[PDB]
């Protein structure tokens, strides 16, 4: 129905990522359960410590969802589980701003 995408992207929103887990894992933890994994990404703070969430990528949409329900609350990864969800890319239109009032 939504025909109009030459090779889209299917990423997943993960959360509750212990500060002991890193990308190297996020990827494997997934790529292992699903061979359609592109790579794992974990967000970090100014210091470089896992904020507690991240995002992953895949090649097949069919699997993407399967994980959301399957990998759901994945405990195997990091002492704490992982909250799977459907994230969305830059969905908006940026516009230039300007200011400069005047009175008479």
């Amino acid at each position: 129905g939504s025909s109009g995408s030459s090779g889209p992207e299917y990423s997943l929103f993960v959360g509750d990522l212990t500060p002991d887990v890193d990308d190297g894992m996020l990827y494997e933890f997934f790529v292992k359960v699903y061979p359609s994994c592109r790579g794992g990404k974990v967000v970090l703070d100014q210091t470089g410590v896992s904020k507690g969430y991240g995002f992953v990528k895949f090649t097949d949409e069919l699997e993407q969802k399967r994980a959301l329900t399957e990998c759901q609350g994945a405990v195997g990864l990091g002492s704490k589980p992982v909250r799977l969800s459907v994230a969305i890319p830059k969905a908006s239109r940026v516009k230039p701003v300007e200011s400069g009032p005047s009175s008479g």
